[PDB]
């Protein structure tokens, strides 16, 4: 009865997902409580394992509305305030604004307005076994006043999952499937603790070479509330559901949904975003409401948006990082709406993979350069020590250079978030810096 | 009665004026009636002349809004149709998709849905005296179909100019005059027909080596539609005053104002932007409706922004182009909003002349390298010839080379909108070249 799928939906979908080269793609569509599934590809390429609805994803930032709607039932419930310090819960972080401690509320972080640096993503994606987010965060250096500014910075899940516990006493886990999962039914997604084996969940991908390459990537405890709750298509479809039907939902459910949609207006807008930051999703009023949410880590990617006056909810969840997949709700909304949809945009990944494909081949041609007019010159102890100075001077350098440029990022973030073609070109300047010293110093021996 | 002007509004304007370097800086701010007027600098810097209210600036594209409401006006009597074919109008412009002639409406040149390219505003902004704007879009090629995608073209307004004139039989000017000008009172706002002496207009500066600098920018006629109305703060005010109160309005002039503020919704929207394109102004519905539209020109920039609900218009004019400008009118609804305010945003101008003046001090510190070895070997026909061509070769790749990255723009547009320290870059190169060519020369020579 409820008919075939939209074959034009199939063919964006298609060749987004050719073009973006994911492995694997699944996607939902929800217009007035018929759904339409598209799940294509392979979840894992070596042994062939095939994307499944039971295939399970990491939701990158989706995970904040999970995070943002507990703050709110716990503080329907009574048991937390968003005006409250974040001191009263997380005695040990002191963060500082101009030398001084500062006021941060629950709410700074909710919205994104605490000045938290975008360094301390690098701090708190890096496991530590025996260390809490508060003293990972202690005595950071905030960029403007509490409240100030909108700054979007994942590490503010995090503070926000630290919360959740020393209210309950419970673990993120136990909140999470005792407040969320359990009620609303999705006996799939779950909080994890670490990288334990999860059967079903996806294979990791990055791009490399032009190639996806299979990529294993940190997954910190306590990096969980931002960016590390696992899910699956059913379970996602049935997170839709439940925003957009709060009907037969508890009064307290329903409460801190509502109180969880509600932009934070009392920042600066630029000329070109007044777009309002929730409990975890974006609110924006245009040809709308549209609340969206897009969902970015090292080796996964993911969008959701929900146009709730229409009852249309989309969600798409694939296993690499492409903008092409956080892209792919804007484009089925509007095809959706008007029936048309724009070419595909860019991808910061792969124009820098391919930069670094032209500049390894660069590095490469030069070796030619030195040793073809090296076998030229051929043909016809304290060498072998002065000559190795050169490649570890670079090297050291090299090695040094990520944290002066950027205070607070190093080289463990840059392979952790870029293509994995980047380690060729330092070593590819180490090889050409220890061949130039050869070159200039047994032609000075002629 | 009215009581004192705000004075945290008078230290934002200022701070934003001596960030932004620009000589000249008038302000208006209207809520409920009240305004406040904000008028500091000089508006010509050689003979000291003041910026007064009588000050005359040119408008940018906040130019587009005259001119569309004037197609509102035609549409609303019935002399034209929002969806008729240009060709109607404009019987000689062929425009080309996929190499068949194309079908473009009136509507596809008010919405920027046309696939004009960006290189439009190159042809269009140089002076040709016996050439319709027809004849020099014949034949371009369009970046996509008609209606498909929102793409920003200032040339798109300047075929407009030319609808009005063959609807009516009247130049632009007298069109302007008859239905806006003189009807709202505007007695100091004009469309140019030429670069002819405009008493009262302020001088226009470039950035150029940190200072600025006077610029004498071209001014075409075939343009004036999309950049080069004329007019002063009292007019503009009056101009804000009539868009907000068009109660004691004509009913074509009122009605053509309410269709001149409807969006064209039937285009693909960004997941961050979903902010629709009307009759020359954006309106976004996000804390609002914000209607608003900068003005950009190589030596003038300006912004507007209504908030109509409220009551609030916003105008600001300088005669320089700078970003700091183009969100002033952000900044202060931030502040009439909620009282506070980002802090400035960069510039483009400003960072590329940064830019040149450290490689033009590059290319200096690179001439007395040259020039301190050479006295070093100094003092211890047919060269004349040969060094002449390192110089004439770099000088020669340097002048095809724009027309070869970006088919479509030379030098001249280069010259006219980037900073007075442009050419150093050439000539430093030109003059590192020739030298460069006489020391390999003469070393060969010892
Ligand atoms: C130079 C590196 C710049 C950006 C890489 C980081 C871009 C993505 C940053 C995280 C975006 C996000 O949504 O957070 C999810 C979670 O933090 C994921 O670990
Ligand atoms: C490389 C040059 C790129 C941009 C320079 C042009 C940026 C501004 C383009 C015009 C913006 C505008 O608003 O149009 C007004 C009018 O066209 C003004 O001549
Ligand atoms: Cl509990
Ligand atoms: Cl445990
Ligand atoms: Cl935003
Ligand atoms: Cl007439
Ligand atoms: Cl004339
Ligand atoms: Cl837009």
């Amino acid at each position: 009865p409820i008919g075939a799928q939209d074959e034009r939906l199939s063919t964006l979908i298609h060749q987004r997902m050719q073009e973006a080269k994911v492995p694997a793609l699944s996607v939902s569509v929800t217009i007035k409580g018929v759904r339409q599934r598209f799940v294509y590809g392979v979840a894992d390429v070596a042994s062939q394992k095939a994307n499944t609805l039971d295939t399970v994803y990491e939701l990158g930032a989706m995970s904040k509305a999970f995070t943002g709607l507990v703050v709110q039932i716990l503080i329907q419930e009574g048991r937390l305030r968003q005006g409250d310090d974040i001191i009263t819960y997380l005695p040990e972080m002191r963060l500082n604004y101009q030398g001084k401690p500062a006021s941060l509320t629950v709410a700074d972080f909710l919205y994104h307005t605490s000045g938290l640096p975008f360094s301390t993503l690098a701090r708190l994606e890096n496991p530590m076994p025996g260390s809490a987010v508060a003293q990972q965060l202690r005595n950071e250096n905030l960029l403007f006043a509490p409240g100030a500014k909108f700054s979007y910075a994942s590490a503010n899940y995090d503070v926000l999952g630290a919360v959740i516990e020393n209210v309950t006493g419970k673990t993120f886990t136990e909140v999470i499937a005792e407040r969320l999962t359990q009620p609303l039914g999705m006996s799939a997604t779950v909080a994890v603790k670490g990288d334990e084996i999860i059967v079903n969940k996806a294979s990791g991908y990055k791009l490399g070479f032009g190639k996806p390459v299979l990529f294993h990537a940190p997954l910190a405890r306590n990096h969980v509330p931002a960016a590390y709750i696992h899910s699956t298509l059913p379970d996602m479809e049935i997170w839709i559901d439940a925003w957009l039907h709060r009907k037969a939902l508890p009064a307290t459910l329903r409460e801190a949904m509502s109180n969880s949609w509600r932009g934070n207006s009392d920042v600066p807008l630029a000329a070109d975003n007044r777009i309002l930051y929730a409990s975890g999703w974006f609110i924006d009023q245009n040809q709308g409401p549209y609340i969206s949410h897009g969902g970015q880590n090292p080796n996964f990617s993911s969008c959701i948006a929900l146009r709730p006056d229409q009852q249309i909810g989309i969600v798409a969840l694939a296993n690499m990082n492409s903008n092409l997949i956080l892209q792919l709700c804007a484009d089925i909304d509007n095809y959706l709406r008007i029936g048309k949809y724009a070419d595909g945009a860019g991808d910061a990944i792969t124009a820098t993979d391919t930069l670094f494909v032209y500049l390894t081949l660069l590095l490469c041609f030069w070796g030619a350069v030195v040793v073809v007019r090296g076998a030229f010159r051929v043909y016809r102890v304290r060498d072998y020590i002065i000559a190795l100075a050169v490649p570890g001077l670079v090297a050291a350098m090299l090695y040094v250079a990520p944290g002066i440029m950027s205070p607070g990022l190093d080289w463990r973030f840059i392979l952790v978030w870029g293509p994995s073609s980047v380690l060729a070109i330092p070593f590819g300047m180490i090889l050409l810096a220890f061949v130039l010293t050869l070159n200039h110093q047994i032609k000075r021996i002629l």
